[PDB]
């Protein structure tokens, strides 16, 4: 029932990929957002997408090592250390309302 990321792996080599996997979608979201960190923070913002007409909406913080997929799921290509760290993503509901949960890998 809970939204959870699950990071495969979650300890990556320098330059090998990662993928930010999401489970327990509700049924007909509108959108995602991911940012980097542990909130919403508009600064922050990697990349989303907006269901409706499927467009893709990258951030301040996008690059092109990243692409987003329907389900919401991100792959990271070309890792490095200073990827390390917190991801959140923003789930927003058919009401407008929007959820976040938070994972992490590490880069080494
Ligand atoms: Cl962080
Ligand atoms: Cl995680």
């Amino acid at each position: 029932a809970q939204l959870t990321i699950e990071a495969v792996p979650s300890n990556a080599a320098e330059g090998k990929e990662v993928l930010l996997l999401v489970h327990n979608l509700p049924q007909d979201p509108r959108g995602y957002n991911w940012y980097k960190g542990e909130t919403v923070d508009a600064n922050r913002r990697i990349i989303g997408y907006v269901i409706s007409n499927q467009q893709i909406t990258p951030g301040p913080a996008y690059s092109n090592r990243e692409t987003i997929y329907p389900n919401a799921s991100l792959l990271m290509r070309n890792v490095t250390r200073n990827d390390t760290g917190s991801y959140t993503l923003q789930v927003i509901k058919l009401n407008l309302m929007s959820e976040e949960v938070t994972g992490q890998f590490s880069v080494h």
